[PDB]
């Protein structure tokens, strides 16, 4: 029905507002316009509420009537190149990155991690990358909100093909209409990506396919979260598939989406 960090309640029904970032900004208006329009939350401009920006977006969860939800985070890589140069010329120190990780991996952390009590943040997001499925297939799960009020965030350690699989088996709970809709939801996404003049031209870190489905079998999935999509220079492109190396800017975003729906039809042959 509706949604409700950086959200808020919008006076209009059927809509949410999000803490404007003028990364995001940028991304949604150019969006509107691109084939990729209708596999994103409808933009319908800026607000102002309390003295501080919002984007005016869609209300994904409206249309459902007791909407099950989960966030899968799309790349082989979850932040930007530029970190990567920050860390190397004038590291900020994390502690909370450094204790995260101990909990996940005591023998993790180098020596010096250890002495520091502290890492990186690029170190801290290639490690997270590694214990999850985002290194290897491209994608992780991030979170699930089931219909019974119930969510979990416990993922981190998701990595093998069949552990992936069996979220999925679990969230859609046997309903073959949902995971249908699904597959064909993806498949359509997959073919608008491969086309569109705004996926060739960017750089899309850090973005999430969010899966809704409810138990009258509706199912939408939807790209959300363009805060780290960045245009690439003086029309370079990507193929969103090869690997990446620090300089080529890739993202494996399609070698996830790629592995995301071979995951599904999988599940949906079992
Ligand atoms: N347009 C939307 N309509 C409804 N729910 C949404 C919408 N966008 C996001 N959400 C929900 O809010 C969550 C956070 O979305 P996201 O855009 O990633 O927020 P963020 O705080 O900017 N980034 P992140 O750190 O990845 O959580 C999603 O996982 C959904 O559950
Ligand atoms: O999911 P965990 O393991 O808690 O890690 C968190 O993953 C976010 C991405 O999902 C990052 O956010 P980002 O989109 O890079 O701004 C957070 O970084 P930050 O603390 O804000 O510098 C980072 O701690």
């Amino acid at each position: 029905g509706s949604h409700m960090g950086s959200f808020k309640a919008a006076g209009t029904s059927g809509l949410i507002l999000k803490r404007c970032s003028e990364p995001e900004r940028y991304c949604l208006a150019r969006l509107m316009a691109d084939a990729l329009r209708g596999c994103v939350p409808a933009f319908h401009g800026v607000v102002e509420r309390d003295g501080e920006s919002y984007l005016q977006l869609q209300d994904l969860l409206d249309g459902f009537d007791g909407p099950c939800v989960l966030d899968c985070k799309m790349g082989v890589r979850t932040y930007l190149e530029e970190e990567l140069t920050k860390a190397r010329e004038r590291p900020k120190l994390r502690k909370d990155m450094y204790k995260k990780m101990l909990a996940v991996d005591p023998e993790a952390p180098t020596e010096e991690e250890h002495a520091q009590r502290a890492v990186t943040k690029p170190r801290y997001m290639q490690w997270r990358e590694g214990i999850s499925s985002s290194t290897t297939l491209g994608f992780r799960i991030e979170g699930i909100k089931k219909a019974d009020g119930s969510c979990s965030t416990d993922f981190k350690t998701t990595r093998s093909r069949e552990q992936v699989l069996r979220v999925f088996e679990e969230f859609v709970q046997g309903d073959e209409e949902v995971l249908r809709r699904y597959l064909n939801r993806l498949q359509q996404i997959r073919d608008t990506l491969e086309v569109s003049e705004f996926f060739r031209r960017h750089e899309v870190i850090g973005s999430s396919l969010l899966f809704v489905h409810d138990h009258c079998h509706r199912a939408g999935v939807w790209l959300i979260d363009f805060g780290k999509t960045t245009p690439l220079p003086d029309g370079q492109i990507l193929d969103h598939r090869r690997p990446w190396e620090e300089g080529n800017r890739e993202d494996g975003y399609l070698l996830g989406l790629d592995n995301l729906i071979g995951i599904l039809a999988s599940l949906a042959e079992r």
